[PDB]
């Protein structure tokens, strides 16, 4: 039986290509880390090296105990096209994953929608992103989804704009509305000044004349800004004599 | 018939291809597990070398019978292939499995929305999930659907927050209602008084003025509070005066 | 033409191969049933062993009529691509099929909804489901469709629970409505005492006030439970002075 | 040019191939059809051992002709894939086929909902199916299209289920109304007595107290009984006093 | 330079081949239309052995010229694919094309529906149809589209079915509507008197009482009958003391 | 190093290469262009055998510098491959290009509807298609999108038809109507008397009685004659006592 | 072991190559950026020859030290494979980038809708495009999506239309009602007198007339002379004497 000696040599075969490949790929995203790239796709680029220098001694090492060589790249080919399937989805998850934390589209803590749902991002990890909805639900999102759909941030720019629309009767003074609106705004300090400032005029409608207002302040005060120009709005029209109408309608009788 | 003698050989390297297979199988396997990877990530990685090595041995042993050896990669190709069809949305559930058991993106006892649905998760199995809907009725869905989808989690947060929208009519005075609003919630125990407490006027509306109110429990109480915060609302708002009003209507008759 | 005897050779490489092969198969899927697999699983997998023998010998039979080998296997493969299309579908549904009576998501007898249509389930066989609406249409689902959407099953629970919404009008007193509902409630013997049981005031609404009530019942229950505790509240709230609101409008006359 | 004998023996192949292919395939689905299989699948399974027979011929005929063999595999390869795709829509369709008239979810003269589109269903072929709605438009789907989708059949089913909706005014006596219901069901002969027989308060409605009233009847007396049903209980209810409500509104006059 | 002749010996076999080719897929085509298959079938597979005999000739004409022949296979495929695709689209709707004329689901003139879009067939052409809105507008549909939708089709049944729903009023005598109406449907000559005639109370409505007339007429008389039997409801109706009524309302008054 | 001389002998081969692929490409599309095919389809045809002529060229240029020619077919293969995907939805649309412009089921200055979004077509090229809404928006769509969906054309046909819906009161004169609307269609000039001329009541409404006419113009009137008639009938209608009316209501007083 | 003497020759190749390698794709898109093409292209293409000449480098490197080339050709097929799967979506997105900026659809400053969502255009950047939407969220789009989608470009016309709709009473005297609008429109300078001037009834309507006035601007001025042109025929309405209309209503009154 000496032709079982070629079962010992597939074994040395193995064991010095696993080596052998450890030590090429180790070897391989040390200088990939080195120059800069990116430490996934350095742990990804270089298992791919890994996997293959274990392939091909896998080739030779059946090889050597009479395995036909063009049926080893069958086999493989098999299994990792196996593999390939149930794994994929996460492959797309983990390649979304790098490109959205090395573009920053969104950065952790900034407020965001993600296709319908919106949160404020929590960590962006391998496979998916979490967030925290405004009323502290959690949305777990799949990275591969997040990056081929829009993203929209609320947060990334710094300054914002609110818009009110007030309704006023159709009998009200239209430059006694514009006067109050823009004398609200006017002189409120939380909104910036320098630029856009419409009161206007806007829709001619149902039971009710329309007005825009559109006015910009930091990204922080939006909110407050908005609520506090609306007590206004109502309080100082009120005073006024400006009436926000109730629902009309003309009814014409007949006694039948 | 001196060449009905590799017959017999055939099937001594199937017997021998099927044991040296199921045995370095379990063995590799084993390896896995004791490192720690994953049950059923090593039983599947483990159940390709298995299947691997019995289709080299079924190369071999039907060549020593003349059957050509690149027929038999073919044959085994498409018989692969016809599996593969036939369960593939089996693969991609199970690898769904995995994942969420190994992530917990949502635990057993937690409840979630997976799309549409909500419900209480139960368990959560090789291909498919199952929840229960708050009502009673029991819902299964697939591993593979659910994982790429959005995970909306209402449980995995421990502290959580109700919005009241309180309408009422427009000649209310504006300071008592949120006065009253605030102290209904600044006395309740169970909301947390260091987070978040907005009360404000939210919406110059249809035929009310709407308030908004934003306060934050534990994730526990937040539904009693929400129904107990409301009983109160309505029944002060009742004895202070404030009236919650109907659809309102101004109608301009005219005798015709 | 000596050379004619290959003919009569192809041939007696087709019977013994045919034989051979369904044989071979015969005795694979006596041995899986003999296990426990599952019937048609067996059948499957041993119905490729079958194709796949009769494949080995056309190509060899073939071959000794000078049909050079890898034209077998490309013809074959071609032959079996165009069967694999158009049957697909079919494999999709058979391999649903058993997924569905091998873990039993639901059963025949329960009432289900897969994916907006819903029914009481009649028998899942080959490739399609067929279930009865509560009315008396046939529905039939195809295997493959039900087992990739979700699976909402009414039945495998054993307990379940009503809602009930009522609105009240706006000046009925809280604390009596919520009594009434209780009482109600409390007496009905088949309402589960162990289990929630909410009586609470719900939504401000339109032009009622909306009490929610939430009790469980055997599922068996639940609809004529949902139906006497109806009939009750709306004769006990009538002897009792309490009102169920039409539609409010608060009208604001104008001479013009 | 003795080298020009070839194209003589490369025609002769050709011709023996296409009467070796025709004979046998004929002689193949005698062999299908006289066992039971199914008209098409014999034809279709059979008519791929012609062209796969004549596919074989082609290679030995243009290969004496020196052409190469594995440049006609190359080339028959593309010539079926380009038909393969031509095609299929075809093959998906005429497979559909097969499987209706072989399993008849619905038969000729059923009146069926195959997904939105409703009809008589008058005769199902190769590709597609034709039904005649109500009302007398023709509809043709493909029988692809209906497979693939649900399967709503009317008519397979022999005793079917009305389900009445009537509303009367608040103040209307619960027991009248059950008991004028149910004596008029109980009354009408083409309504099934020993099947559900449901006369109940249903639902506390908007201005309307709705009962619901479901009896189950043949499939040809349905039509008949809802209209018939129908009519008796807007005249008992008016002759007896019970008032169908027209839609309510309080409203709450204000001087203004 | 005597392996200068090769180049001189390559364009020989392509002019040959070109003509070889062109002239017996001619002589293929000639064959198909004289059996009977159907002009656009018989061009495209003529197409395919022509373009498959003249991919044999660049095969060995170029290999006379050191051309590798496995390549040539590896271009003139990846040459196939990238036209293969450019095209499809095309050949899909190609194909629906002659199905569509040697099916006449619909024809040339009649009224038809093809997926949300209908209007009266002009012409089917290789690609794409084209239809004319009953308003004049154009529509240009590709055949392929068609081909995998529902054809609904208006004009190929010669009689069809035109429903009235009248809403009379709740205290309209219900025998003497269903009279009135049966009475102008007997009159009216172009109603098909042996088929379906039904006058019946239909609905208990919102605020009226609505009866549904469902009477048959041949394809062409179904638009003016339906006008000219409307006109005339409308009239005997008012000339018998039946009140079509408008919308109803009960209110019921506060003072405040 | 006489094994040196390989590398010289490379160039020449690519640099000859290149020249005679540049020259036959150039003499082919020469040919295509001076019979009629289509500019485009040309070089498209074209610029695939100019690439793959050099394809030839560096199978044989790199195989003399030992290149093991079946690594070529598959690195090139790579390379196109990839390629190939980077492009496509180009080359879907260049090829719905041509065809557009070349069956031209819309040209340049007609007004039409591509898919929810319709504008006067400007120029259709390479990729995509540009067009200007009516009111000045520039829409650009691509070609291939175009192609695969409807298209709705405004204006190849040159008469087209309006349909006006004029709804007056219940008790107005049917006759009347009907004879004031045809007297005022009679006389615009604008109307084609020679085609449909409808003038019907149509449906009885909610609180109207609904009379539809629709009448043919050419294609540039029929904007104008629209607005004119209309203008028209409102002014005749009131002139001879014919109201439209306003939505009615029939409400039922209760003093309670 | 003076076979461990291809092991140093082994890497001499490597090395060798990729310099080689390295010098030949820089001094290829040294050529392509010279003549014109496009810097994105050029890298694209060029990095396609550098990595393709390492393949062959790594081919007959790794073959020196008997690594059987097919699997060579295999090993790194599957390497390639796996990496075209992870980046695909990325070099869809980078080819969409370079159309979008080399065919300028949208221009940086342009403000467009891309599909449901719409901003004013910052950058085009490698994958994914950049808008601000008027209010300051920042949306960042794939570049993928928006090729294969419309493109509505507000901006690249430079005049506009502006549409308004005037409801007035019908009783209102039409000549009077054109005339004013007319009168408004004529005087405006920001309106194009040489374009559309469409002044019309157009609607006969619910509770109104409803007039259509239709004018052409510069695209700058269109937001403001919307403005000015409405607060215009509000003022001059009223002081004419023209009723916007409420909502309508013919009550007919039942004592009951």
């Amino acid at each position: 039986l000496s032709y079982a000696v070629n079962i010992v040599a597939a074994l040395a075969i193995i064991i010095v290509g696993l080596i052998i490949a450890r030590m090429i790929s180790n070897a391989v995203n040390r200088l990939m880390i080195s120059r800069k790239i990116d430490a996934t796709v350095a742990d990804f680029l270089s298992a791919l090296v890994r996997y293959g220098i274990i392939a091909f001694t896998l080739i030779a090492a059946l090889g050597r105990v009479g395995v036909q060589t063009a049926s080893v790249i069958a086999v493989l080919g098999a299994a990792g096209l196996v593999v390939g399937l149930a794994l994929q989805g996460s492959l797309s998850n983990l390649a979304a994953g790098v490109l959205l934390v090395m573009f920053r589209p969104f950065r952790a803590g900034e407020y965001v929608d993600l296709g319908g749902v919106a949160g404020t991002v929590l960590s962006v990890q391998i496979f998916s992103t979490t967030m925290r909805t405004a009323d502290g639900k959690i949305i777990v999102i799949p990275n591969g989804k997040i990056i081929a759909g829009n993203i929209i941030n609320f947060s990334r720019e710094p300054v914002r704009r609110n818009e009110f629309i007030i309704g006023v009767a159709y009998d009200s003074d239209i430059d006694q509305v514009k006067q109050i609106l823009t004398n609200i705004i006017q002189s409120e300090d939380r909104i910036l000044k320098d630029r856009e400032m419409t009161v206007r005029l806007n829709e001619l409608g149902a039971s009710s004349i329309n007005f825009v207002v559109r006015v910009w302040s930091n990204s922080g005060d939006l909110q407050n800004v908005y609520w506090d120009v609306l007590e206004r709005i109502k309080r100082e029209f009120d005073a006024a004599g400006i009436s926000f109408p109730y629902p009309q309608m003309d009814v014409n009788f007949k006694r039948v």
